[PDB]
């Protein structure tokens, strides 16, 4: 689908009504695998952090999701900066209409693995305080993810309303949702090797002012 239609009919009016959006087969199987094979290279060969420390006998220390990341550019990393150009394209096409927020500026890419070892992300904003991102976007590698067996939901708990939002992280799956304070969310435990890649998308007058907050030319 061309970045537009799906812009434009799906994931604009999604957005202003619920704030959480999801795309299933959004680069094709042919493309994603491509993007798995990239992200499990990345790891083989010890690009990613040891992980987060979830528990501290240091050998016996716990430790959780590992990060990376990457610009897009890099050797071994086309795939994925084909993914980032396709979310640019999304968020292109989608300018003046999710909000009343302004895009022209986003993060690289946090490349996201979940050991599968009974680790997963505590309850937390992505941006409470104002920091400019305005809109999380995430994509999921797991081929044949089986939530029942290997756990890994992401449960986003929206403001307001009693109710969650459980999202399995399906292979070939895209997804928004405001970065902010109307959507809490957790990742709950993994038991099998779960990976993500997330990109964050500044408004740019939330991102402005937000360098005025946390501070140069020399003067003589
Ligand atoms: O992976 C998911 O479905 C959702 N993940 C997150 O919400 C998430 N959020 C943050 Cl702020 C971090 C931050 C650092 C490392 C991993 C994160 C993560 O997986
Ligand atoms: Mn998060």
């Amino acid at each position: 689908l061309p970045a537009l239609k799906l812009a434009l009919e799906y994931i604009v009016p999604c957005m202003n009504k619920h704030g959480i959006c999801v795309v299933d087969d959004f680069l094709g199987k042919e493309t994603g695998q491509q993007i798995g094979d990239e992200v499990r290279a990345l790891h083989d060969t010890g690009k990613f952090t040891d992980g987060q420390l979830v528990s501290q006998d240091s050998s016996k220390d716990i430790r959780g999701d590992k990060i990376t990341w990457i610009e897009g550019k890099e050797p071994g990393c086309e795939t994925i900066g084909l993914l980032m150009s396709s979310m640019d394209d999304l968020i292109r096409h989608c300018n003046g209409k999710l909000g009343s927020y302004k895009i022209n500026e986003r993060t690289k890419a946090m490349v996201a693995c979940y050991p599968g070892n009974g680790t997963g992300y505590v309850r937390h904003v992505d941006n409470p305080n104002g920091d400019g991102r305005c809109v999380t976007c995430i994509y999921y590698l797991n081929k044949d993810w089986d939530a029942k067996v290997s756990g890994g939901i992401l449960r986003i708990f929206p403001e307001g309303k009693a109710q969650f939002a459980d999202i399995e992280p399906k292979f070939d799956r895209l997804l928004f949702f405001w970065s902010d304070r109307r959507n809490p969310h957790e990742v709950q435990p993994a038991y099998a090797t779960r990976y993500a890649i997330t990109v964050w998308y500044f408004d740019a007058d939330e991102r402005a002012r937000a360098k005025v907050k946390y501070l140069g030319v020399r003067v003589e």
